Formats: C-alpha cells, sequence, structure tokens
C-alpha cells in the first residue's frame, strides 16, 4: 500500500511513534518518505547481500529473517515479508527496537541525510492528528 502523508502520520501516532525516544512524528514521516516513498511493499538490495524492506527499509542482516542473508540475525523475530504488509504494525514494533539500540534515528541513512536538522514539522502540517 502506498500511504498518503497524513494517513501515515495518523497510523504512526496510533502505534505510539510520536515522541518515541524523543523523536517527534515528523521525524518518522520524513524518514518513511525518503526510505520508501510511503510504499509498504518497497525492497532494495544491498552490496553485502542484504536487503532493506518496507516503509522504513529495515535491513535483513540484523532485524529480520529473509532466508538468504548468511550469518545474519533476526533481532525483531519476524520474517522480513511481514514488513511489507499494508498493516504497518510489525514495522513500527521493529523500528522501536532499532531506534532504541544506541544511534537513535541515525540507523536510517535517509533520515540522517535528508531529515536531520530540518523543519520536520512540515511533514505533519495540515493533518488532523
Ligand atoms: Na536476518
Amino acid at each position: 500500500k502506498v500511504f498518503g502523508r497524513c494517513e501515515l502520520a495518523a497510523a504512526m501516532k496510533r502505534h505510539g511513534l510520536d515522541n518515541y525516544r524523543g523523536y517527534s512524528l515528523g521525524n518518522w514521516v520524513c524518514a518513511a518518505k525518503f526510505e520508501s516513498n510511503f510504499n509498504t511493499q518497497a525492497t532494495n538490495r544491498n552490496t553485502d547481500g542484504s536487503t532493506d524492506y518496507g516503509i522504513l527499509q529495515i535491513n535483513s542482516r540484523w532485524w529480520c529473517n529473509d532466508g538468504r542473508t548468511p550469518g545474519s540475525r533476526n533481532l525483531c523475530n519476524i520474517p522480513c515479508s511481514a514488513l511489507l504488509s499494508s498493516d504497518i504494525t510489525a514495522s513500527v514494533n521493529c523500528a522501536k527496537k532499532i531506534v532504541s539500540d544506541g544511534n537513535g534515528m541515525n540507523a536510517w541513512v535517509a533520515w540522517r541525510n535528508r531529515c536531520k536538522g530540518t523543519d520536520v514539522q512540515a511533514w505533519i502540517r495540515g493533518c488532523r492528528l
């Protein structure tokens, strides 16, 4: 599913991301925009053989099992295909583990390069939250 901007904000807010680990909702929306363009089914392959999955582009080396990533961990205890659902719950739950792990939202290179230090409140302006 391809979310609208305010639709995804609302969904993220109901799953408890606003201000999670001190990261306001506009941070998450901004990171989803550039990681995937709001498209749950998104995937992208990395040089090291891993793949990034879903709205938040979560990586199979550490966080999910795809069966084709050697030696990798599955710290979220889920198959990577669960991250492609129209129901973003599974991705949100996994992202809460990522952002708590020590580097905060710097785990998302699109966030670091395109959202960090910007007026990320823009991303939820206009929305009925
Ligand atoms: Na894995």
